[PDB]
């Protein structure tokens, strides 16, 4: 989705570096994500980081005045849901939604956060959509 | 001044802090029983070493490594005022109950719940000119 809104670590980085080592963040893991091509899974798992960070988002209270997590998380929670929003719109070869409940595991920030900057790069380099099994 | 020797807490920073962890975050303390109801003699020193103890251990949840807002320095600060405290305790003559035989059970609290027994126990340095004339350190 050509417009990604620019979510580079830049901000994830400071975000992982504050939020506690042994803090677990829930996350509906879409399997295959370390194998399969990305048309096979990028749908459901912007879907599942929006839904994270989105409930992550309420974990913390504002004070926007100096790069607070609040802050941070609210500004990865909207350039996700609009790569929902795209997924949506600019389906095809790509496994516009379909089921959408895999299995929930617990990451910490670290891992998370790798899962997160992966799946949006998967944007990035992402030309040759399509099979899934 | 009562050990008011850079003994000013400010909660300013913790607020903060709270506002920068996870509601869901629980934070690991031996906690002393009833310090609650009980005369401050009764739990103050155990208590202001076990705050010192925790913090110090989520320094190492913490990057060192943040502009501006970071938690690891806000904790950082925080760990030495009540490191300060560990001190007024130390050359202290005063008999009352400052020991509390070994440490505590240890439980869990959120940052919400943690820092305000911490802000308890800080200003738990200034109502605390008696001993003789206060009760126990039991509770039934
Ligand atoms: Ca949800
Ligand atoms: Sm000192
Ligand atoms: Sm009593």
């Amino acid at each position: 989705c050509r417009n990604r809104v620019t979510n580079n670590v830049k901000d994830v980085t400071k975000l992982v570096a504050n939020l506690p080592k042994d803090y677990m963040i829930t996350l509906k893991y879409v399997p295959g994500m370390d194998v399969l091509p990305s048309h096979c899974w990028i749908s459901e798992m912007v879907v599942q980081l929006s839904d994270s960070l989105t409930d992550l988002l309420d974990k913390f209270s504002n004070i926007s005045e100096g790069l607070s997590n609040y802050s941070i998380i609210d500004k990865l929670v909207n350039i996700v849901d609009d790569l929902v929003e795209c997924v949506k719109e600019n389906s095809s070869k790509d496994l516009k939604k379909s089921f959408k409940s895999p299995e929930p595991r617990l990451f910490t920030p670290e891992e998370f956060f790798r899962i997160f900057n992966r799946s949006i790069d998967a944007f990035k380099d992402f030309v040759v959509a399509s099979d899934c099994v």
